[PDB]
This record gives C-alpha cells, structure tokens and sequence, in this order.
C-alpha cells in the first residue's frame, strides 16, 4: 500500500521520537519490507532471559509463545540463564532456532550480560534483546524493534509527566536524574540492540551501580533505574510503544493498543 505524505495512518500517537527515533506502533511499519532488510543479512537475534528459583516454571509458556510470535522466520538463539537446569523445558524449536542453557549458581543480570558472556554474543548472534520471563508473546514482535539500540515507554507511564517519572531523585546515586531532565520513562524488562551497543550500556549499568553500592546507596527501581540514566545520556534509536510491554490485568485493552504483543502472565 503506497505510503501518502498528506495522510499519516496514526494520528492518534507519536511516532518518531525529538531526536528522530522511530517509536514502534502498529500501522508504522510495513512487516514485509523489514523482512527483506533483515532477512538479507542473515540477521541473528539473541533473546536472554533469567530464570531463577520459581521463575523457572514460567519458562514454558514464554518459550512456546516465543516460537508463535517472536522474529519467526529469522534466525533466533534464546539465552536462557537458570539455576536449575534440569528445570528448563524442552519446547521444540521452528528451524533455524536454538536454546542454549547457561547456569548460575540483583546486578548480576547486567553482570552476566557484559562480562562473562561478551566473547559468546559477539561471535553468534547480531542483536540482543532482554527481556523477563514472567510473560508471554500473544501478537507479533519482529524485526520492526531492531536497531543499534531500543528501550520501551514503561506502560503505567506513557501518558505522563517528567515530574511524575520513578527516576532517581537523589543525587548521592549514580542513576540521578534531576526534576527538570528526562525524554521519556522507559522499562526495565525489555531493552535490547546490537550487541555492541547492548554490551555498552549493560557494562555502564554494572559500573554504576558498583559505585551506589561502594557508597551504601540503591536506586529506587535499581537496574530500571540505571537503564534510564543510560538512556537520557545515549539515547535510543528506536523506542517501542507499550504494544511491546503491557499487563492486561492492570490496564485492560485501550483503543490506542491496536494489539497487544508481550504482556505479563497473571
């Protein structure tokens, strides 16, 4: 369908961000055409997650939704980080797919990311996206979310005010965003990039939070919290909409949704 200059197919939202980032809704993309795009480099997307204690009985519904909506038809590397190995379900995968398991025995998710895992990513996959698996795929999430580096509006939040933003107030912390500073609130359970770019930010999150913690301090919402001071500083180039972040239990379904991607389980 040929794209009209004088007719915008939303009207309703915006759809490119001040500094001229896309933000992801439907109706913004042609799916077919990024297809193609990523399609022609052979483009791998690696998708993380922590799966820890009870966390692991999530890790079912996650990966069977996952193989339904996510980057179907590129290929995928799921990264799955758990302390019970034995725990994790065999699901099986579409062509082109893989698991790999990786055990461990806060900030260690930041941690694990940029340090001992950063040789790993680099060789096997493109980009990186991460996210928890307390949740499910219910539409699709596609290549429309790559780029070198994305963040999601936090979906309690889109349709405020700066002062009303969970940012860190105090300056003593590292994650310290005054009153009058901020573009947007963006989540801290689904963030991602390439690899290079998502292995930037995860080690600045670390040595941030290594000097709160050197100083006795916390941020208020911790890595989230870290993520947002990233984010105001190198600012992302694409930012997804709450299409790709909802929980329909605690916000329902509005009209401006067209279709709910990633929601939380209840």
């Amino acid at each position: 369908p040929q794209p009209k200059v004088l007719t915008p197919c939303r009207k309703d939202v915006l759809v490119v961000t001040p500094w001229l980032a896309p933000i992801v809704w439907e109706g913004t993309f042609n799916i077919d055409i990024l297809n193609e795009q990523f399609r022609l480099q052979n483009t791998t997307i690696g998708l993380t997650v922590f799966a820890i204690k009870k966390y692991v009985a999530f890790l079912k519904l996650f990966l069977e939704t996952a193989e339904k909506h996510f980057m179907v038809g590129h290929r995928v590397h799921y990264y799955v980080f758990t302390d019970q190995p034995a725990a994790v379900p065999r699901v099986t995968l579409g062509t082109g797919r893989q698991l790999s398991v990786l055990e461990v025995g806060s900030m260690r998710r930041m941690e694990m990311i940029s340090d001992f895992c950063e040789r790993r990513f680099l060789s096997e996959v493109d980009y990186l996206v991460c996210v928890d698996v307390d949740m499910e795929f219910r539409d699709h999430v596609g290549v429309e979310i790559l780029t070198p580096l994305f963040g999601t509006l936090h979906p309690s939040f889109y349709g405020s005010s700066r002062e009303a933003f969970t940012y860190e107030r105090r300056p003593q912390s590292q994650a310290y965003i005054p009153k009058d500073e901020g573009d947007f609130y963006y989540m801290g359970a689904f963030f991602g990039g390439s690899v290079q770019e998502v292995q930037r930010l995860t080690r600045a999150c670390h040595q941030a939070m290594m000097v709160d913690q050197a100083n006795g301090i916390e941020a208020v919402w911790h890595d989230e919290s870290h993520l947002n001071k990233y984010l105001l500083r190198h600012k992302p180039t694409k930012v997804l909409s709450p299409e790709y972040l909802w929980d329909q239990q605690l916000l329902g379904w509005p009209a401006v949704l067209r279709k709910l991607r990633f929601t939380a389980v209840p």
